[PDB]
């Protein structure tokens, strides 16, 4: 069977079969390897990571052979021609509808430049079989094989992860955590614009000093100012904020390729009664609680809320944080905006990636929102 992390994306795809916003596109840039070596290493990674080569019967996964994953190889006359071939592949793979019932969820395009040590790999994979950490695992093991190294035995599989979850659900310990959370969250129960903006050095240092003298993670300070600015504009004293989590709750899950991401809600109180340092401590603690219980699926919290008389949980805002052969891997952002507004922090200083629904945000309003967020952080510190 599929895990609930895999199922929620597979189900959402079945609800809108022509929606391509679950297609993940990863561009890998490789320097110092031959085309034959890259193709050979890629086939080993496909055999190693079964999630990249399964089909789904209407929902039961079934493994396919590694040679059944399409891999196209093209020779570019020069570096600019290689750019045009990748851009063509980006547009084509972004529009492709995956046949998840009969074909592997992954496709590969290897572009080699003549008289050059640079190759270019475009990996398109449906989101039910991939996530952000999977790309880092994939890119790291690619460089390992291209360097001549060896890979260790995998500790688990997506099927084992789904099995352990089936047990933890029947044991009821996941629902008991969700039922506790449902108490705190009960009162609260498209075209998009994306803009990446650097976090200023002063805001970076203020966020660290505020986090050190308060004994919380700097992300907690960033999440607090994030919730405070939006809650002030919204006119509410309580703000529901989803937190994107890697969902890899054990050591055996840290090296798997597949879909394990989870979205869990927390509530930020915006009462002027509480101090700034105390609201930060409450946010940092609730954040650590979500990280400690990453394996509690979102459907359990929804189940617990519907048991208390609510129709569901309307999450509108969310946030998250991201020698030898040279390998760089970067996702190409998915267009659209399922949620009204998300903030993602990535490392280099840090980089703030804002995605807002176009009905509320244009690019200029996003820049103003980023500045208000930086000011709130400097003020909070
Ligand atoms: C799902 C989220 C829904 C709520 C969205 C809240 C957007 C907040 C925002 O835009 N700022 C804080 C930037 C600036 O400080 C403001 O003065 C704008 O100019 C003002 O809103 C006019 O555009």
């Amino acid at each position: 069977g599929l895990s609930l992390a895999e199922r929620r994306l597979w189900v959402a795809q079945q609800l809108a079969p022509e929606d391509t916003s679950y297609n993940l596109l990863a561009h890998l840039r490789i320097v110092g390897a031959t085309a034959d070596a890259i193709e050979q290493a890629l086939r080993q990674l496909l055999e190693r990571h079964v999630a990249l080569r399964r089909r789904v019967e209407t929902p039961q996964p079934h493994a396919l052979a590694a040679h059944a994953v399409p891999l196209q190889r093209l020779l570019a006359s020069d570096a600019v021609h290689a750019e045009r071939l990748l851009e063509d592949g980006v547009r084509r793979e972004g529009a492709r509808v995956f046949d998840l019932a009969h074909e592997a969820p992954a496709r590969l395009l290897l572009v080699v430049t003549r008289d050059s040590a640079r190759a270019d790999l475009l990996l398109s994979v449906h989101h039910y079989a991939f996530d952000d950490v999977s790309l880092a695992v994939f890119a790291a093991e690619l460089k390992t094989l291209l360097d001549g190294g060896r890979l260790g035995v995998l500790a688990s599989t997506p099927e084992q992860v789904a099995a352990r979850e089936r047990a933890a659900l029947a044991s009821g310990r996941l629902d008991r955590v969700a039922e506790r959370w449902a108490e705190r969250l009960l009162p609260l129960a498209r075209a998009g614009q994306r803009l990446a903006l650097p976090v200023s050095a002063a805001v970076h240092a203020a966020c660290r000093a505020l986090a050190e003298r308060t004994s919380v993670s700097p992300f907690s300070a960033a999440l607090q100012a994030f919730a405070e600015v939006l809650g002030a504009e919204l006119g509410v004293d309580d703000l529901l904020v989803g937190v994107a989590l890697a969902g890899r709750s054990r050591l055996e899950m840290q090296g798997l390729v597949g879909c394990f991401v989870n979205l869990l809600p927390l509530a930020v109180g915006l009462r002027p009664e509480q101090s700034v340092e105390w609201r930060l401590r409450q946010v940092g603690h609730d954040l650590l609680e979500l990280l400690e219980h990453q394996d509690v699926p979102l459907e359990c919290v929804t189940q617990a809320l519907r048991q208390r008389g609510a129709s569901g949980l309307p999450i509108r805002i969310a946030c998250g944080a991201h020698a030898g052969v040279r390998v760089e891997a970067d996702f190409i952002p998915v267009p659209g905006a399922r949620l009204d507004l998300t903030l993602w922090l990535e490392d280099q200083g840090w980089l703030a990636v804002w995605t807002g629904v176009s009905a509320i945000f244009d690019l200029h309003r996003i820049e103003r929102l980023h500045q208000a967020w930086e000011r709130r952080l400097l003020a909070n510190a």
